């Protein structure tokens, strides 16, 4: 298991246009094309993004492209953000990436926000951690996922997504 295969469970592959759980236009694998309410905008951001008149629809390789993209993106604002380096560093493998997946999620400054819980985990408090992580909107909104990025953090291990 790795970060990519991990994310891709999380977030599935769609080739079409769709809305996510927040309703916000996105295509590929968790790809967020824009907040807007607009599919025009929407499609406008997808030509943009891909290089080409794509109607709305892009096929597998363009949507696997996005995603190489977004995780190296996720993973360079993780290393440029103060707050978010020193923890990433104080981690072993299987954790950083369940911080790479919450990055990707809701954004580096989203995830700069768990203040708390950044210093928990810098500490290798596991299961306090854990709790605290918990009581946020995200693990409200998106348990099931929530749980197992929460889960990896608390085990180091890969266990959450074994099966899946
Ligand atoms: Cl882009
Ligand atoms: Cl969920």
């Amino acid at each position: 298991m790795n970060i990519f295969e991990m994310l891709r469970i999380d977030e599935g592959l769609r080739l079409k246009i769709y809305k996510d759980t927040e309703g916000y236009y996105t295509i590929g694998i968790g790809h967020l094309l824009t907040k807007s309410p607009s599919l025009n905008a929407a499609k406008s951001e997808l030509d943009k993004a891909i290089g080409r008149n794509t109607n709305g629809v892009i096929t597998k390789d363009e949507a696997e492209k996005l995603f190489n993209q977004d995780v190296d993106a996720a993973v360079r604002g993780i290393l440029r953000n103060a707050k978010l380096k020193p923890v990433y560093d104080s981690l072993d493998a299987v954790r950083r990436a369940a911080l790479i997946n919450m990055v990707f999620q809701m954004g580096e400054t989203g995830v700069a926000g768990f203040t708390n819980s950044l210093r928990m985990l810098q500490q290798k408090r596991w299961d306090e951690a854990a709790v605290n992580l918990a009581k946020s909107r995200w693990y409200n909104q998106t348990p099931n996922r929530a749980k197992r990025a929460i889960t990896t953090f608390r085990t180091g291990t890969w266990d959450a997504y074994k099966n899946l």
